[PDB]
């Protein structure tokens, strides 16, 4: 079944300016549930991916 999860990349991000927890939609191969994890539960090597996504410096 599902037992255990492979998160294949992170595609989504949520910031919280209100004091929300800043999440990440990680998308696994379980996409069908893909759920929002929070930056701490996030695979760190994933969100580098996520991060590199975004024009930083502009």
């Amino acid at each position: 079944g599902l037992e255990y999860a492979v998160a294949e990349s992170v595609i989504g991000k949520r910031v919280g300016d209100d004091g929300k927890t800043i999440e990440y939609l990680v998308k696994w191969t379980d996409m069908s549930d893909a759920t929002w994890e929070p930056q701490d539960n996030v695979d760190s090597t994933l969100v580098l991916l996520y991060q590199q996504q975004q024009p930083m410096n502009e």
